[PDB]
């Protein structure tokens, strides 16, 4: 029974210690877990022998089974506690096992189990009717830099795909509704604003895993957001645009194609924090992504359509406008919210 569940979770973990250590860093191995071996071993200098990787596999399998039992019971808030008497009369807590998984994250589990957990915690973070911990768990599962190992790239190569529509609907629930009383969320309540920011962060984390084979997702999403754009909804539209729209480069449609429209709103208004943000962020993130994919030739370079010229992916007028707005911020208005994201495009 235990062996079958270990095999299902890809936790076989052959008894040979050196062979297992070589396998966990081998991309072609079944138990591939990490790309870069730590130059300084993670406290391998302890004066005593720790537990083997076989015990870690059993503990992780037990945690996964308990987490599945807890989640499948459809009691996410954990207000109901079951004892042995409750089960006996007939004839489990999501947060507890999430904390257990957070503790166990240092066991270096294989990438397939990482994909399964990433899917589980991506779809667990969007439960309604029954939250920050789940978002943090998903973010840690897809961490960009973990001992100089990019888990997002490994999960993409494993073939991890997530549903864009559920996230888009959850984000769009904050748009105005024709009937005022039947509106779950608004943008005036502090709790609603915090939930909106949390959803934006989760969407930003889950964005790279959207299906790139759906060559119409970008166009449809951008058309919907453009048709939803209005002065009474721009404060909600712009962060959604910058957080949920994936960076897809097709022959017919590219994200760069939407650059002028943003500048249309950028040059038509005065310097303000609410509008200058979501403009530096979007363009800077896109430029950094283009640069990283160009430097990732033969492994992740499919952006041959987009060139990196004199000003990267910017025209002369766009760069001049950005520099003039930056000097206006530095000398006249000071309308800068985040400085790292402001300097990223430059």
């Amino acid at each position: 029974l235990l062996n079958e569940r270990l095999q299902h979770y890809t936790l076989d973990y052959v008894s040979d210690r050196a062979q297992h250590m070589k396998n966990i860093y081998d991309p072609s191995s079944r138990w591939f877990s990490r790309s870069v071996r730590p130059e300084f071993p993670i406290e391998e200098f302890l004066p005593y022998k720790t537990e083997s990787h076989e015990d870690q596999a059993k503990y992780l399998c037990h945690v996964l089974v308990n987490l599945y039992i807890a989640i499948s019971s459809l009691d996410i808030q954990g207000l109901i506690s079951i004892s042995s008497k409750d089960l006996a009369d007939l004839k489990v807590n999501v947060n507890h096992w999430t904390n257990e998984l957070k503790n166990c994250l240092h066991f270096d589990f294989p990438v397939a189990l990482r994909k399964s957990l990433a899917t589980v915690y991506y779809y667990l973070s969007l439960v309604q009717g029954q939250r920050q911990m789940h978002v943090d768990m998903f973010e840690r599962l897809v961490s960009l830099d973990d001992d100089r190992t990019n888990f997002t790239e490994l999960l993409q190569k494993q073939g991890l795909l997530l549903d864009h529509q559920i996230m888009l609907n959850f984000l769009c629930e904050f748009l105005p509704y024709p009937d005022p009383d039947y509106a779950r969320y608004e943008l005036s309540s502090k709790e609603d604003l915090q939930l909106f920011r949390l959803l934006l962060k989760h969407a930003h984390n889950a964005k790279p895993f959207f299906d790139k084979s759906k060559e119409s997702l970008l166009v449809d999403t951008m058309n919907f957001l453009l048709s939803s754009l209005a002065p009474s909804t721009m404060m909600a539209v712009m962060p959604i645009v910058t957080s949920v729209v994936p960076y897809h480069y097709h022959i017919h449609s590219k994200i760069i194609d939407y650059f002028p429209f943003c500048y249309s709103i950028w040059s038509s208004v005065s310097a303000n924090v609410a509008i200058d943000t979501h403009m530096y962020d979007f363009v800077g993130s896109i430029s950094k992504d283009v640069h990283n994919k160009i430097l990732s030739s033969e492994h992740e370079k499919d952006v041959v359509g987009v060139e990196f010229g004199e000003f990267g992916i910017f025209t002369d007028d766009q760069m001049t406008f950005m520099f003039n707005r930056l000097q206006g911020h530095l000398r006249t208005d000071g309308q800068i919210h985040s400085y790292s994201r402001t300097v990223k495009p430059f």
